Protein backbone atom coordinates (compact mmCIF):
# COMPACT_ATOMS: atom_id res chain seq x y z
CA UNK A 1 0.00 0.00 0.00
CA UNK A 2 2.57 2.61 -1.22
CA UNK A 3 5.48 0.69 0.30
CA UNK A 4 7.33 2.87 -2.37
CA UNK A 5 6.60 6.62 -2.19
CA UNK A 6 4.47 8.08 -4.91
CA UNK A 7 4.47 11.23 -7.08
CA UNK A 8 1.10 12.59 -6.02
CA UNK A 9 0.48 14.26 -9.40
CA UNK A 10 -1.25 17.45 -10.49
CA UNK A 11 -3.63 17.23 -13.43
CA UNK A 12 -2.55 20.50 -15.02
CA UNK A 13 1.11 19.46 -14.73
CA UNK A 14 0.06 16.22 -16.44
CA UNK A 15 -1.13 18.36 -19.34
CA UNK A 16 2.24 20.09 -19.43
CA UNK A 17 3.84 16.64 -19.73
CA UNK A 18 1.71 15.32 -22.63
CA UNK A 19 2.04 18.66 -24.37
CA UNK A 20 5.80 17.98 -24.19
CA UNK A 21 5.77 14.28 -25.09
CA UNK A 22 2.87 13.80 -27.49
CA UNK A 23 5.27 15.19 -30.07
CA UNK A 24 7.64 12.48 -31.22
CA UNK A 25 5.63 10.64 -28.56
CA UNK A 26 3.44 9.35 -31.37
CA UNK A 27 6.54 8.20 -33.34
CA UNK A 28 7.56 5.67 -30.63
CA UNK A 29 4.39 3.85 -29.53
CA UNK A 30 1.94 5.28 -32.04
CA UNK A 31 -1.68 6.35 -31.83
CA UNK A 32 -3.04 4.29 -28.90
CA UNK A 33 -1.47 5.63 -25.67
CA UNK A 34 -2.26 2.47 -23.71
CA UNK A 35 -1.06 -1.12 -23.24
CA UNK A 36 -1.52 -3.95 -25.72
CA UNK A 37 -3.32 -7.23 -25.01
CA UNK A 38 -2.53 -10.73 -26.26
CA UNK A 39 -4.07 -14.12 -25.63
CA UNK A 40 -0.80 -15.64 -24.41
CA UNK A 41 2.71 -14.17 -24.21
CA UNK A 42 3.85 -15.93 -27.43
CA UNK A 43 1.29 -14.17 -29.70
CA UNK A 44 2.62 -12.76 -32.93
CA UNK A 45 -0.04 -10.06 -33.29
CA UNK A 46 1.34 -6.55 -33.99
CA UNK A 47 1.18 -4.08 -31.16
CA UNK A 48 -0.79 -1.81 -33.46
CA UNK A 49 -3.55 -4.41 -33.53
CA UNK A 50 -3.25 -5.54 -29.89
CA UNK A 51 -3.76 -2.04 -28.44
CA UNK A 52 -6.99 -1.71 -30.43
CA UNK A 53 -7.98 -5.00 -28.78
CA UNK A 54 -7.83 -3.46 -25.31
CA UNK A 55 -9.95 -0.51 -26.54
CA UNK A 56 -12.46 -3.02 -27.73
CA UNK A 57 -12.78 -5.16 -24.62
CA UNK A 58 -13.16 -1.99 -22.60
CA UNK A 59 -15.68 -0.59 -25.09
CA UNK A 60 -17.72 -3.80 -24.90
CA UNK A 61 -18.11 -3.54 -21.13
CA UNK A 62 -19.56 -0.04 -21.57
CA UNK A 63 -22.62 -1.74 -23.12
CA UNK A 64 -23.59 0.98 -25.57
CA UNK A 65 -25.20 1.18 -29.02
CA UNK A 66 -25.91 3.76 -31.70
CA UNK A 67 -27.14 6.93 -29.98
CA UNK A 68 -25.46 6.30 -26.63
CA UNK A 69 -23.78 9.27 -25.01
CA UNK A 70 -20.31 8.06 -23.90
CA UNK A 71 -17.71 9.94 -21.80
CA UNK A 72 -14.04 9.39 -22.69
CA UNK A 73 -11.96 10.29 -19.64
CA UNK A 74 -8.43 11.06 -20.76
CA UNK A 75 -8.97 11.00 -24.43
CA UNK A 76 -5.38 10.67 -25.61
CA UNK A 77 -4.64 11.68 -29.18
CA UNK A 78 -8.16 10.55 -30.08
CA UNK A 79 -7.74 7.05 -31.47
CA UNK A 80 -9.58 4.86 -28.89
CA UNK A 81 -12.45 7.36 -28.72
CA UNK A 82 -12.87 7.94 -32.44
CA UNK A 83 -12.80 4.14 -32.71
CA UNK A 84 -15.74 3.65 -30.33
CA UNK A 85 -17.69 6.30 -32.24
CA UNK A 86 -16.97 4.83 -35.71
CA UNK A 87 -17.59 1.25 -34.70
CA UNK A 88 -20.45 1.57 -32.21
CA UNK A 89 -22.19 4.67 -33.57
CA UNK A 90 -22.33 5.93 -30.03
CA UNK A 91 -21.58 9.61 -29.45
CA UNK A 92 -18.29 10.25 -27.67
CA UNK A 93 -17.49 13.45 -25.74
CA UNK A 94 -13.84 13.14 -24.68
CA UNK A 95 -11.70 15.21 -22.28
CA UNK A 96 -7.95 15.76 -21.85
CA UNK A 97 -5.85 18.34 -19.94
CA UNK A 98 -3.26 18.69 -22.73
CA UNK A 99 -3.98 21.19 -25.51
CA UNK A 100 -1.84 19.36 -28.06
CA UNK A 101 -3.91 16.22 -27.44
CA UNK A 102 -7.42 17.80 -27.66
CA UNK A 103 -6.32 19.20 -31.01
CA UNK A 104 -4.95 15.99 -32.53
CA UNK A 105 -8.15 14.19 -31.49
CA UNK A 106 -10.68 16.61 -32.93
CA UNK A 107 -8.56 16.14 -36.05
CA UNK A 108 -8.81 12.37 -35.99
CA UNK A 109 -12.58 12.75 -35.55
CA UNK A 110 -12.61 15.32 -38.36
CA UNK A 111 -10.64 13.11 -40.72
CA UNK A 112 -12.92 10.17 -39.96
CA UNK A 113 -15.89 12.30 -40.95
CA UNK A 114 -17.15 11.89 -37.40
CA UNK A 115 -16.72 15.41 -35.99
CA UNK A 116 -20.42 15.51 -35.02
CA UNK A 117 -20.31 12.11 -33.33
CA UNK A 118 -16.96 12.48 -31.48
CA UNK A 119 -16.07 15.85 -29.93
CA UNK A 120 -12.97 16.32 -27.73
CA UNK A 121 -12.63 19.20 -25.25
CA UNK A 122 -10.33 20.41 -22.48
CA UNK A 123 -11.57 19.62 -18.94
CA UNK A 124 -10.33 18.29 -15.60
CA UNK A 125 -11.59 14.89 -14.50
CA UNK A 126 -11.53 16.32 -10.96
CA UNK A 127 -14.15 18.84 -12.13
CA UNK A 128 -16.44 17.55 -14.91
CA UNK A 129 -18.29 20.44 -16.68
CA UNK A 130 -21.41 18.43 -17.55
CA UNK A 131 -25.00 18.25 -16.29
CA UNK A 132 -25.67 15.42 -13.84
CA UNK A 133 -26.81 12.19 -15.52
CA UNK A 134 -25.71 13.00 -19.07
CA UNK A 135 -23.80 9.79 -19.98
CA UNK A 136 -24.74 6.14 -20.49
CA UNK A 137 -21.16 4.95 -19.96
CA UNK A 138 -17.65 6.16 -19.08
CA UNK A 139 -14.40 4.61 -20.30
CA UNK A 140 -11.20 5.71 -18.60
CA UNK A 141 -8.58 4.01 -20.75
CA UNK A 142 -5.24 4.35 -18.89
CA UNK A 143 -6.28 7.65 -17.48
CA UNK A 144 -7.16 7.36 -13.83
CA UNK A 145 -3.46 6.62 -13.16
CA UNK A 146 -2.34 10.23 -13.69
CA UNK A 147 -4.87 11.75 -11.44
CA UNK A 148 -4.77 13.62 -8.14
CA UNK A 149 -7.70 12.26 -6.07
CA UNK A 150 -9.23 8.96 -7.23
CA UNK A 151 -12.01 9.12 -4.63
CA UNK A 152 -13.12 12.47 -6.12
CA UNK A 153 -12.72 11.65 -9.81
CA UNK A 154 -14.86 8.52 -9.24
CA UNK A 155 -17.33 10.68 -7.29
CA UNK A 156 -17.39 13.01 -10.32
CA UNK A 157 -18.11 10.09 -12.71
CA UNK A 158 -20.80 8.70 -10.40
CA UNK A 159 -22.55 12.06 -10.82
CA UNK A 160 -22.58 12.25 -14.62
CA UNK A 161 -23.33 8.52 -15.02
CA UNK A 162 -27.03 7.95 -15.58
CA UNK A 163 -28.52 5.20 -13.40
CA UNK A 164 -27.51 1.85 -14.82
CA UNK A 165 -24.50 3.28 -16.59
CA UNK A 166 -21.18 1.59 -16.21
CA UNK A 167 -17.63 2.82 -15.63
CA UNK A 168 -14.78 0.92 -17.33
CA UNK A 169 -11.22 1.81 -16.33
CA UNK A 170 -7.73 0.52 -16.26
CA UNK A 171 -5.35 1.21 -13.26
CA UNK A 172 -1.91 0.13 -11.91
CA UNK A 173 -1.70 -1.85 -8.67
CA UNK A 174 0.40 -3.97 -6.30
CA UNK A 175 -0.60 -7.59 -6.92
CA UNK A 176 1.13 -8.21 -3.62
CA UNK A 177 4.33 -6.84 -1.90
CA UNK A 178 6.89 -5.34 -4.27
CA UNK A 179 9.97 -7.39 -5.11
CA UNK A 180 12.66 -5.04 -3.70
CA UNK A 181 14.94 -5.90 -6.67
CA UNK A 182 12.63 -3.78 -8.86
CA UNK A 183 11.12 -0.99 -6.68
CA UNK A 184 13.58 1.13 -8.63
CA UNK A 185 12.13 0.92 -12.12
CA UNK A 186 8.60 1.38 -10.78
CA UNK A 187 9.73 4.35 -8.63
CA UNK A 188 11.12 5.78 -11.94
CA UNK A 189 8.10 5.10 -14.18
CA UNK A 190 5.64 6.20 -11.51
CA UNK A 191 7.54 9.43 -10.89
CA UNK A 192 8.67 10.24 -14.40
CA UNK A 193 5.12 10.12 -15.72
CA UNK A 194 3.27 11.49 -12.70
CA UNK A 195 1.35 8.35 -11.69
CA UNK A 196 0.13 6.40 -8.65
CA UNK A 197 -0.53 2.69 -7.91
CA UNK A 198 -3.44 1.56 -5.75
CA UNK A 199 -4.50 -1.37 -3.55
CA UNK A 200 -6.98 -3.85 -5.03
CA UNK A 201 -8.87 -3.59 -1.72
CA UNK A 202 -9.22 0.18 -2.21
CA UNK A 203 -11.63 0.18 -5.19
CA UNK A 204 -14.65 -1.43 -3.39
CA UNK A 205 -14.96 1.34 -0.67
CA UNK A 206 -13.60 3.71 -3.31
CA UNK A 207 -16.43 3.07 -5.72
CA UNK A 208 -19.18 2.90 -3.08
CA UNK A 209 -17.97 6.35 -2.04
CA UNK A 210 -18.52 7.57 -5.62
CA UNK A 211 -21.99 5.97 -5.62
CA UNK A 212 -21.02 2.94 -7.82
CA UNK A 213 -20.93 -0.83 -7.17
CA UNK A 214 -17.92 -2.85 -8.25
CA UNK A 215 -18.90 -5.32 -10.92
CA UNK A 216 -15.70 -6.87 -12.22
CA UNK A 217 -12.08 -6.66 -11.18
CA UNK A 218 -9.70 -8.33 -13.61
CA UNK A 219 -5.90 -8.72 -13.27
CA UNK A 220 -4.76 -8.41 -16.86
CA UNK A 221 -1.07 -8.02 -15.99
CA UNK A 222 0.06 -11.38 -17.43
CA UNK A 223 -1.49 -10.39 -20.77
CA UNK A 224 -0.46 -6.71 -20.89
CA UNK A 225 2.70 -5.54 -19.14
CA UNK A 226 5.71 -7.54 -20.38
CA UNK A 227 5.13 -8.02 -24.10
CA UNK A 228 4.41 -4.33 -24.60
CA UNK A 229 7.48 -3.39 -22.56
CA UNK A 230 9.78 -5.72 -24.55
CA UNK A 231 8.53 -4.14 -27.78
CA UNK A 232 8.49 -0.44 -26.85
CA UNK A 233 11.99 -0.48 -25.43
CA UNK A 234 12.93 -2.43 -28.58
CA UNK A 235 11.17 0.08 -30.83
CA UNK A 236 13.00 2.89 -29.00
CA UNK A 237 16.48 1.33 -28.84
CA UNK A 238 16.37 0.57 -32.54
CA UNK A 239 16.74 4.33 -33.27
CA UNK A 240 18.31 5.81 -30.11
CA UNK A 241 20.47 7.90 -32.49
CA UNK A 242 17.14 9.65 -33.35
CA UNK A 243 17.28 11.25 -29.89
CA UNK A 244 19.79 13.46 -31.71
CA UNK A 245 16.60 15.45 -32.63
CA UNK A 246 14.03 14.24 -30.07
CA UNK A 247 15.52 15.26 -26.68
CA UNK A 248 15.50 11.52 -26.19
CA UNK A 249 18.90 11.68 -24.55
CA UNK A 250 16.81 13.39 -21.78
CA UNK A 251 13.29 12.07 -22.22
CA UNK A 252 13.16 8.73 -24.06
CA UNK A 253 15.34 7.19 -21.32
CA UNK A 254 12.48 8.05 -18.97
CA UNK A 255 10.12 6.45 -21.52
CA UNK A 256 12.33 3.32 -22.12
CA UNK A 257 10.39 0.56 -20.38
CA UNK A 258 12.95 -2.23 -20.62
CA UNK A 259 13.82 -1.77 -16.94
CA UNK A 260 10.24 -2.91 -16.14
CA UNK A 261 10.10 -6.36 -17.72
CA UNK A 262 10.05 -8.90 -14.95
CA UNK A 263 8.70 -6.71 -12.17
CA UNK A 264 6.29 -9.42 -11.22
CA UNK A 265 4.16 -7.88 -8.45
CA UNK A 266 3.65 -4.83 -10.72
CA UNK A 267 0.02 -5.00 -11.77
CA UNK A 268 -2.36 -3.73 -14.46
CA UNK A 269 -6.11 -4.14 -13.91
CA UNK A 270 -9.36 -3.84 -15.84
CA UNK A 271 -12.35 -2.73 -13.79
CA UNK A 272 -16.07 -2.22 -14.38
CA UNK A 273 -18.60 -0.65 -11.93
CA UNK A 274 -22.30 0.22 -12.28
CA UNK A 275 -24.52 2.98 -10.85
CA UNK A 276 -27.77 1.23 -9.76
CA UNK A 277 -30.95 1.74 -11.80
CA UNK A 278 -32.06 1.56 -15.50
CA UNK B 1 -19.65 -4.50 7.18
CA UNK B 2 -21.52 -7.06 9.42
CA UNK B 3 -24.07 -4.24 10.07
CA UNK B 4 -26.44 -7.20 10.67
CA UNK B 5 -25.53 -9.77 13.26
CA UNK B 6 -23.66 -12.58 11.69
CA UNK B 7 -23.56 -16.03 13.32
CA UNK B 8 -20.29 -17.95 13.45
CA UNK B 9 -20.80 -21.54 12.15
CA UNK B 10 -19.00 -24.44 13.74
CA UNK B 11 -17.83 -26.73 10.97
CA UNK B 12 -19.30 -29.57 13.07
CA UNK B 13 -22.71 -27.86 13.21
CA UNK B 14 -22.90 -27.28 9.43
CA UNK B 15 -22.22 -30.98 8.88
CA UNK B 16 -24.96 -31.79 11.36
CA UNK B 17 -27.01 -29.28 9.36
CA UNK B 18 -26.38 -30.87 5.98
CA UNK B 19 -26.64 -34.38 7.50
CA UNK B 20 -30.22 -33.52 8.31
CA UNK B 21 -30.72 -32.03 4.83
CA UNK B 22 -29.17 -34.77 2.71
CA UNK B 23 -31.01 -37.68 4.32
CA UNK B 24 -34.26 -35.71 4.38
CA UNK B 25 -34.22 -36.43 0.62
CA UNK B 26 -33.83 -32.68 0.01
CA UNK B 27 -30.27 -32.78 -1.35
CA UNK B 28 -31.10 -35.86 -3.42
CA UNK B 29 -28.86 -37.74 -5.85
CA UNK B 30 -27.76 -35.66 -8.79
CA UNK B 31 -29.00 -32.24 -7.69
CA UNK B 32 -27.00 -29.04 -7.38
CA UNK B 33 -26.98 -27.20 -4.04
CA UNK B 34 -26.24 -23.75 -5.44
CA UNK B 35 -27.72 -20.90 -7.38
CA UNK B 36 -28.76 -21.04 -10.96
CA UNK B 37 -27.26 -18.53 -13.33
CA UNK B 38 -29.05 -16.82 -16.21
CA UNK B 39 -27.96 -14.03 -18.61
CA UNK B 40 -31.17 -12.01 -18.78
CA UNK B 41 -33.87 -11.56 -16.07
CA UNK B 42 -36.46 -12.71 -18.63
CA UNK B 43 -34.47 -15.81 -19.64
CA UNK B 44 -36.61 -18.92 -19.33
CA UNK B 45 -33.93 -21.57 -18.87
CA UNK B 46 -35.28 -23.96 -16.18
CA UNK B 47 -33.74 -24.21 -12.76
CA UNK B 48 -31.73 -27.39 -13.28
CA UNK B 49 -29.87 -26.05 -16.35
CA UNK B 50 -29.08 -22.71 -14.80
CA UNK B 51 -27.48 -24.47 -11.80
CA UNK B 52 -25.41 -26.68 -14.10
CA UNK B 53 -24.37 -23.50 -15.91
CA UNK B 54 -22.86 -21.98 -12.77
CA UNK B 55 -20.92 -25.23 -12.19
CA UNK B 56 -19.55 -25.06 -15.72
CA UNK B 57 -18.78 -21.37 -15.41
CA UNK B 58 -16.56 -21.89 -12.38
CA UNK B 59 -15.00 -25.05 -13.82
CA UNK B 60 -13.37 -23.52 -16.85
CA UNK B 61 -11.86 -20.86 -14.63
CA UNK B 62 -10.00 -23.67 -12.92
CA UNK B 63 -8.38 -24.12 -16.35
CA UNK B 64 -8.12 -27.91 -16.10
CA UNK B 65 -7.88 -30.81 -18.53
CA UNK B 66 -7.88 -34.59 -18.11
CA UNK B 67 -5.26 -35.56 -15.59
CA UNK B 68 -5.94 -32.56 -13.38
CA UNK B 69 -6.38 -33.24 -9.68
CA UNK B 70 -9.15 -30.93 -8.50
CA UNK B 71 -10.24 -30.34 -4.90
CA UNK B 72 -13.99 -30.03 -4.45
CA UNK B 73 -13.86 -27.84 -1.33
CA UNK B 74 -17.26 -28.44 0.25
CA UNK B 75 -18.99 -30.88 -2.14
CA UNK B 76 -22.56 -31.71 -1.03
CA UNK B 77 -24.05 -34.76 -2.77
CA UNK B 78 -21.20 -34.68 -5.30
CA UNK B 79 -23.30 -33.55 -8.25
CA UNK B 80 -20.95 -30.72 -9.42
CA UNK B 81 -17.83 -32.75 -8.64
CA UNK B 82 -18.98 -35.87 -10.49
CA UNK B 83 -19.99 -33.73 -13.43
CA UNK B 84 -16.62 -31.99 -13.40
CA UNK B 85 -14.79 -35.32 -13.50
CA UNK B 86 -17.21 -36.63 -16.12
CA UNK B 87 -16.86 -33.70 -18.52
CA UNK B 88 -13.16 -32.93 -17.90
CA UNK B 89 -11.62 -36.27 -17.02
CA UNK B 90 -9.97 -34.57 -14.06
CA UNK B 91 -9.48 -36.67 -10.94
CA UNK B 92 -11.76 -34.91 -8.46
CA UNK B 93 -11.39 -35.33 -4.70
CA UNK B 94 -14.39 -33.76 -2.90
CA UNK B 95 -14.58 -33.09 0.83
CA UNK B 96 -17.66 -32.34 2.92
CA UNK B 97 -18.30 -32.00 6.64
CA UNK B 98 -21.67 -33.74 6.39
CA UNK B 99 -21.11 -37.50 6.49
CA UNK B 100 -24.51 -38.21 4.97
CA UNK B 101 -23.38 -36.04 2.07
CA UNK B 102 -20.05 -37.68 1.37
CA UNK B 103 -21.93 -41.00 1.25
CA UNK B 104 -24.36 -40.05 -1.49
CA UNK B 105 -21.57 -38.21 -3.27
CA UNK B 106 -19.64 -41.46 -3.71
CA UNK B 107 -22.81 -43.29 -4.74
CA UNK B 108 -23.30 -40.78 -7.57
CA UNK B 109 -19.75 -41.25 -8.81
CA UNK B 110 -20.39 -45.01 -8.66
CA UNK B 111 -23.52 -44.79 -10.78
CA UNK B 112 -21.66 -42.72 -13.36
CA UNK B 113 -18.81 -45.14 -13.98
CA UNK B 114 -16.66 -42.51 -12.29
CA UNK B 115 -16.04 -43.95 -8.83
CA UNK B 116 -12.38 -44.07 -9.76
CA UNK B 117 -12.13 -40.47 -11.00
CA UNK B 118 -14.64 -38.79 -8.60
CA UNK B 119 -13.59 -39.43 -4.98
CA UNK B 120 -15.33 -38.05 -1.85
CA UNK B 121 -14.43 -37.97 1.85
CA UNK B 122 -15.59 -36.36 5.12
CA UNK B 123 -13.24 -33.47 6.08
CA UNK B 124 -13.12 -29.84 7.23
CA UNK B 125 -11.68 -27.21 4.89
CA UNK B 126 -10.21 -25.60 7.97
CA UNK B 127 -7.86 -28.55 8.25
CA UNK B 128 -7.26 -30.15 4.87
CA UNK B 129 -6.03 -33.74 5.21
CA UNK B 130 -3.89 -33.37 2.10
CA UNK B 131 -0.24 -33.03 1.23
CA UNK B 132 1.18 -29.63 0.39
CA UNK B 133 1.08 -28.82 -3.34
CA UNK B 134 -1.22 -31.72 -4.17
CA UNK B 135 -3.95 -30.09 -6.27
CA UNK B 136 -3.89 -28.35 -9.65
CA UNK B 137 -7.04 -26.43 -8.59
CA UNK B 138 -9.66 -25.99 -5.89
CA UNK B 139 -13.26 -24.97 -6.31
CA UNK B 140 -15.46 -23.72 -3.46
CA UNK B 141 -18.91 -23.53 -5.00
CA UNK B 142 -21.19 -22.05 -2.36
CA UNK B 143 -19.06 -23.51 0.38
CA UNK B 144 -16.79 -20.83 1.91
CA UNK B 145 -19.90 -19.10 3.24
CA UNK B 146 -20.55 -21.82 5.82
CA UNK B 147 -17.01 -21.94 6.98
CA UNK B 148 -15.84 -20.42 10.29
CA UNK B 149 -12.81 -18.53 8.95
CA UNK B 150 -11.97 -17.53 5.40
CA UNK B 151 -8.41 -16.43 6.17
CA UNK B 152 -7.62 -19.99 7.36
CA UNK B 153 -9.58 -21.94 4.75
CA UNK B 154 -7.79 -19.69 2.23
CA UNK B 155 -4.43 -20.41 3.81
CA UNK B 156 -5.29 -24.14 3.73
CA UNK B 157 -6.29 -24.14 0.05
CA UNK B 158 -3.26 -21.98 -0.72
CA UNK B 159 -1.12 -24.68 0.88
CA UNK B 160 -2.42 -27.63 -1.17
CA UNK B 161 -2.75 -25.70 -4.42
CA UNK B 162 0.29 -26.27 -6.55
CA UNK B 163 2.11 -23.14 -7.79
CA UNK B 164 0.23 -21.91 -10.82
CA UNK B 165 -3.01 -23.58 -9.73
CA UNK B 166 -6.19 -21.55 -9.20
CA UNK B 167 -8.98 -21.18 -6.69
CA UNK B 168 -12.56 -20.59 -7.79
CA UNK B 169 -15.25 -19.84 -5.21
CA UNK B 170 -18.51 -18.10 -4.84
CA UNK B 171 -19.14 -16.09 -1.67
CA UNK B 172 -21.66 -13.72 -0.15
CA UNK B 173 -20.90 -10.02 0.35
CA UNK B 174 -22.42 -6.61 1.06
CA UNK B 175 -22.84 -4.62 -2.13
CA UNK B 176 -23.58 -1.53 -0.01
CA UNK B 177 -25.13 -0.88 3.43
CA UNK B 178 -28.29 -2.88 3.94
CA UNK B 179 -31.74 -1.31 3.62
CA UNK B 180 -34.02 -1.48 6.66
CA UNK B 181 -37.07 -3.00 5.01
CA UNK B 182 -34.75 -5.91 4.10
CA UNK B 183 -32.33 -6.21 7.01
CA UNK B 184 -34.93 -8.70 8.29
CA UNK B 185 -34.82 -11.51 5.75
CA UNK B 186 -31.01 -11.38 5.43
CA UNK B 187 -30.37 -11.75 9.18
CA UNK B 188 -32.67 -14.82 9.18
CA UNK B 189 -30.99 -16.49 6.16
CA UNK B 190 -27.45 -16.17 7.56
CA UNK B 191 -28.53 -17.67 10.92
CA UNK B 192 -30.76 -20.44 9.60
CA UNK B 193 -28.08 -21.78 7.30
CA UNK B 194 -24.96 -20.92 9.31
CA UNK B 195 -23.42 -18.42 6.87
CA UNK B 196 -21.39 -15.21 6.88
CA UNK B 197 -20.81 -12.34 4.42
CA UNK B 198 -17.65 -10.41 3.70
CA UNK B 199 -16.61 -7.01 2.54
CA UNK B 200 -15.40 -7.26 -1.04
CA UNK B 201 -12.30 -5.32 0.05
CA UNK B 202 -11.78 -8.15 2.55
CA UNK B 203 -10.79 -10.72 -0.08
CA UNK B 204 -7.56 -9.36 -1.65
CA UNK B 205 -6.02 -9.25 1.86
CA UNK B 206 -7.37 -12.68 2.85
CA UNK B 207 -6.15 -14.12 -0.44
CA UNK B 208 -2.78 -12.42 0.00
CA UNK B 209 -2.88 -13.76 3.59
CA UNK B 210 -2.92 -17.18 1.95
CA UNK B 211 -0.17 -16.47 -0.54
CA UNK B 212 -2.68 -16.08 -3.41
CA UNK B 213 -2.93 -13.08 -5.76
CA UNK B 214 -6.47 -12.36 -6.83
CA UNK B 215 -7.17 -12.77 -10.56
CA UNK B 216 -10.86 -11.92 -10.99
CA UNK B 217 -13.67 -10.51 -8.82
CA UNK B 218 -17.15 -10.71 -10.32
CA UNK B 219 -20.36 -9.45 -8.74
CA UNK B 220 -22.82 -11.93 -10.24
CA UNK B 221 -25.73 -10.94 -7.98
CA UNK B 222 -27.98 -9.65 -10.74
CA UNK B 223 -27.70 -12.99 -12.62
CA UNK B 224 -28.18 -15.42 -9.73
CA UNK B 225 -30.13 -14.48 -6.60
CA UNK B 226 -33.48 -13.15 -7.82
CA UNK B 227 -34.75 -15.72 -10.32
CA UNK B 228 -33.57 -18.50 -8.00
CA UNK B 229 -35.46 -17.25 -4.98
CA UNK B 230 -38.58 -16.66 -7.07
CA UNK B 231 -38.34 -20.17 -8.49
CA UNK B 232 -37.60 -21.66 -5.06
CA UNK B 233 -40.50 -19.88 -3.32
CA UNK B 234 -43.19 -21.11 -5.74
CA UNK B 235 -42.20 -24.73 -4.97
CA UNK B 236 -42.25 -24.20 -1.17
CA UNK B 237 -45.59 -22.34 -1.41
CA UNK B 238 -47.09 -24.80 -3.96
CA UNK B 239 -45.93 -27.72 -1.76
CA UNK B 240 -47.68 -26.22 1.31
CA UNK B 241 -50.95 -25.80 -0.65
CA UNK B 242 -50.39 -29.32 -2.05
CA UNK B 243 -50.24 -30.43 1.62
CA UNK B 244 -53.94 -29.49 2.09
CA UNK B 245 -54.81 -33.19 2.65
CA UNK B 246 -50.40 -25.98 8.34
CA UNK B 247 -46.69 -25.78 9.08
CA UNK B 248 -46.04 -22.31 7.65
CA UNK B 249 -42.76 -21.00 9.18
CA UNK B 250 -39.81 -22.03 6.99
CA UNK B 251 -38.47 -18.64 5.78
CA UNK B 252 -39.85 -18.37 2.25
CA UNK B 253 -36.65 -17.37 0.42
CA UNK B 254 -38.79 -15.03 -1.69
CA UNK B 255 -38.57 -12.75 1.31
CA UNK B 256 -35.26 -11.89 -0.32
CA UNK B 257 -36.41 -10.80 -3.76
CA UNK B 258 -35.90 -7.05 -3.93
CA UNK B 259 -33.09 -6.78 -1.39
CA UNK B 260 -30.79 -5.42 -4.05
CA UNK B 261 -27.82 -4.77 -1.69
CA UNK B 262 -27.43 -8.47 -0.81
CA UNK B 263 -24.68 -9.79 -3.03
CA UNK B 264 -23.34 -12.95 -4.64
CA UNK B 265 -19.67 -12.91 -5.70
CA UNK B 266 -17.56 -15.18 -7.94
CA UNK B 267 -13.83 -15.11 -7.31
CA UNK B 268 -10.73 -16.43 -9.02
CA UNK B 269 -7.42 -16.28 -7.19
CA UNK B 270 -4.14 -17.79 -8.29
CA UNK B 271 -0.99 -19.03 -6.62
CA UNK B 272 1.97 -17.60 -8.55
CA UNK B 273 4.32 -20.00 -10.28
CA UNK B 274 3.64 -22.88 -12.71
N1 LIG C 1 -7.04 14.94 -14.35
C1 LIG C 1 -7.22 14.63 -15.63
N2 LIG C 1 -8.31 15.10 -16.25
C2 LIG C 1 -8.47 14.77 -17.53
N3 LIG C 1 -7.69 14.02 -18.33
C3 LIG C 1 -6.63 13.55 -17.70
C4 LIG C 1 -6.32 13.81 -16.35
N4 LIG C 1 -5.14 13.18 -16.00
C5 LIG C 1 -4.76 12.57 -17.10
N5 LIG C 1 -5.62 12.75 -18.17
C6 LIG C 1 -5.46 12.22 -19.49
O1 LIG C 1 -5.17 10.85 -19.47
C7 LIG C 1 -4.55 10.50 -20.69
C8 LIG C 1 -3.56 9.42 -20.34
S1 LIG C 1 -3.02 8.54 -21.82
C9 LIG C 1 -4.56 7.62 -22.24
C10 LIG C 1 -5.19 8.19 -23.50
C11 LIG C 1 -6.31 7.33 -24.13
N6 LIG C 1 -7.04 6.58 -23.11
C12 LIG C 1 -5.71 6.38 -25.11
O2 LIG C 1 -5.79 5.21 -24.69
O3 LIG C 1 -5.23 6.78 -26.18
C13 LIG C 1 -3.97 11.78 -21.26
O4 LIG C 1 -4.67 12.06 -22.44
C14 LIG C 1 -4.26 12.82 -20.18
O5 LIG C 1 -4.66 14.06 -20.66
N1 LIG D 1 -15.95 -26.36 7.07
C1 LIG D 1 -16.30 -27.04 5.99
N2 LIG D 1 -15.41 -27.89 5.42
C2 LIG D 1 -15.77 -28.57 4.34
N3 LIG D 1 -16.93 -28.56 3.69
C3 LIG D 1 -17.79 -27.71 4.27
C4 LIG D 1 -17.57 -26.94 5.39
N4 LIG D 1 -18.69 -26.19 5.69
C5 LIG D 1 -19.56 -26.52 4.77
N5 LIG D 1 -19.08 -27.44 3.88
C6 LIG D 1 -19.78 -28.00 2.73
O1 LIG D 1 -20.04 -26.96 1.82
C7 LIG D 1 -21.18 -27.34 1.02
C8 LIG D 1 -22.14 -26.17 0.95
S1 LIG D 1 -23.51 -26.42 -0.21
C9 LIG D 1 -22.64 -26.55 -1.79
C10 LIG D 1 -22.54 -27.99 -2.22
C11 LIG D 1 -21.99 -28.20 -3.63
N6 LIG D 1 -21.16 -27.06 -4.09
C12 LIG D 1 -23.16 -28.35 -4.59
O2 LIG D 1 -23.43 -27.38 -5.25
O3 LIG D 1 -23.77 -29.42 -4.60
C13 LIG D 1 -21.75 -28.60 1.66
O4 LIG D 1 -21.30 -29.75 0.98
C14 LIG D 1 -21.14 -28.58 3.06
O5 LIG D 1 -21.04 -29.86 3.63
C1 LIG E 1 3.77 1.81 -24.45
O1 LIG E 1 2.47 2.39 -24.33
C2 LIG E 1 2.28 3.20 -23.16
C3 LIG E 1 2.06 2.58 -21.71
C4 LIG E 1 2.01 1.05 -21.55
C5 LIG E 1 1.89 3.50 -20.45
O2 LIG E 1 1.74 3.07 -19.34
C6 LIG E 1 1.98 4.98 -20.64
C7 LIG E 1 2.16 5.67 -22.14
C8 LIG E 1 2.32 4.75 -23.35
O3 LIG E 1 2.48 5.18 -24.46
C9 LIG E 1 2.18 7.29 -21.82
C10 LIG E 1 1.46 8.10 -22.85
O4 LIG E 1 2.19 9.24 -23.36
C11 LIG E 1 3.62 9.28 -23.34
N1 LIG E 1 4.31 10.53 -22.94
O5 LIG E 1 4.28 8.32 -23.64
C12 LIG E 1 1.69 7.38 -20.40
O6 LIG E 1 2.44 8.29 -19.56
C13 LIG E 1 2.66 9.62 -19.99
C14 LIG E 1 0.25 7.39 -20.22
N2 LIG E 1 -0.97 6.54 -20.16
C15 LIG E 1 -0.04 6.57 -19.01
C16 LIG E 1 1.36 6.00 -18.62
N3 LIG E 1 1.83 5.99 -19.92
Amino acid sequence: LSELPMPSPASEEVGALYDRFTALGAASLGENLHFGYWDSPDSQVPLAEATDRLTDMMAERLRIGAGSRVLDLGCGVGTPGVRIARLSGAHVTGISVSHEQVVRANALAEEAGLADRARFQRADAMDLPFEDESFDAVIALESIIHMPDRAQVLAQVGRVLRPGGRLVLTDFFERAPLAPEGRAAVQRYLHDFMMTMVSAEAYPPLLRGAGLWLEEFLDISDQTLEKTFRLLSERINSSKQRLETQFGEEMVNQFDPGDLVGVKEFGYLLLVAQRPGK
